[PDB]
């Protein structure tokens, strides 16, 4: 068939919402698993399926198969596989801290630790594989999350009234610039002991006097993360709560993290993950260190402003592995067309996609994907439909 209605996995990873994609789309769970992730690609551990002649066949296989007719040329010879994991995140309680290394410098790292023999599956595994990690988030529900450095007046009256919490903090305040911003990122992390009880002594006190965001946001990662170090990036780091249909990209050396909510997460192929704190697994915060441009973005350039064409609301990307759009549908049909291979995701409404004879309907939550050989294909209903694809 031209068009193909995925068959997707869901990843139930403890951290997972129990009702979440119960709630939005009707999907199953009487079970009642944790459903963290709804997984919409051709990924190793857990390829979607399309059905063929009654079988189901894995994307994966099946694009290895027929990469240029799958993929199109352009991404079959810039990636050799499709180049993004499409998902839904849903994170019913927060989650880590991570930093993703440059394409550059993930390459530098990939064989620096394999040339020293370190195991894929340990602890002090770094790079993982040599590629970048650009994400984009794109709220389904409000959607709370770090991200970035914030601007450094805006850190100095945050940390004021924790100055007693750390002799860093005082550091950064006497001269707040990046250099003493990387020591006292690096410092809080490193806490331990009394250093460390001292200062989660002095953040807690805090919350009782100081009210409103950050402080709010503190008290939510507190529930799940009372001794962790990481309680105080969010007076480092922006705190956004994304409404609806909002989105943000994710760019290397930043560090963010995903709070509350559910979100379509477009990511590249890669499992390189610098954890920042939120978190008990061992930190290197050296290479952590190494791998953060210590840099303010400020509040007005986090999110992605999108752009309207048509019934099309594009959300331009700095990276090629990626490109994100969102359809909006009526009654008379769109033509939605691509170079690559593409995944058609119902956000809301319901969605007849057309191509020549066939006719495929998706609910909201359900997904197709569209092979670049038969691109393009035609769009109508209500609602709206997010898709992934290539932009080479
Ligand atoms: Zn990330």
């Amino acid at each position: 068939a031209s068009m193909q209605k995925l068959i997707n996995s869901v990843q139930n990873y403890a951290w997972g919402s129990k009702t979440a994609l119960t709630e939005l789309y009707g999907i199953a769970n009487p079970q009642q698993q944790p459903m963290a992730e709804l997984w919409m690609g051709a990924h190793p551990k857990s390829s979607s399926r399309i059905t063929t002649n009654g079988e189901t066949v894995s994307l994966r296989d099946a694009i290895e198969k027929n990469k240029t007719a799958m993929l199109g040329e352009a991404v079959a010879n810039r990636f050799g596989e499709l180049p993004f994991l499409f998902a839904v995140l849903c994170a019913a309680q927060p989650l880590s801290i991570q930093v993703h290394p440059n394409k550059r410098n993930s390459e530098i790292g990939f064989a620096k630790e394999n040339a020293a023999g370190i195991p894929m599956d340990a602890a002090e595994r770094n790079y993982k594989d040599p590629n970048h990690k650009p994400e984009l988030v794109f709220a389904l529900t409000p959607f709370l999350a770090m991200n970035a450095f914030r601007e450094f007046s805006d850190i100095v009256s945050l940390l004021q009234p924790v100055a007693g919490a750390h002799s860093a903090i005082a550091h950064f305040l006497q001269v707040p610039n990046a250099e003493r911003l990387s020591q006292l990122f690096a410092s809080l992390l490193n806490m331990q002991g009394e250093e460390k009880s001292r200062a989660l002594a002095v953040l807690k006190a805090a919350l009782n006097s100081q009210q409103g965001e950050p402080w709010q946001t503190i008290r939510v990662i507190s529930e799940y993360y009372p001794d962790d170090s990481g309680l105080f990036s969010p007076l480092l780091l922006n705190v956004v709560k994304l409404n609806p249909g909002e989105a943000m990209f994710l760019f290397a050396e930043t560090p963010h993290a995903y709070l509350q909510g559910v979100a379509l997460e477009v990511m590249a192929n890669s499992d390189n993950v610098l954890r920042a704190g939120l978190t008990p697994k061992y930190i290197d915060i050296p290479e952590l260190v190494a791998n953060v441009k210590f840099e303010p973005k400020p509040a007005g350039e986090l999110l992605t402003a999108p752009v309207k064409s048509g019934a099309e609301l594009d959300f331009p990307i700095p990276v090629d592995d990626f490109a994100f759009s969102l359809h909006d549908l009526a009654l008379q049909e769109t033509s939605i067309g691509q170079h690559s291979a593409a995944i058609l995701f119902c956000v809301e409404g319901e969605a007849v996609l057309r191509k020549d004879e066939q006719r495929l309907v998706l609910k909201p939550g359900e997904s197709a994907f569209i092979g670049a050989d038969e691109s393009p294909v035609n769009a109508s209903g209500t609602g709206r439909l997010a898709r992934v694809y290539n932009k080479l």
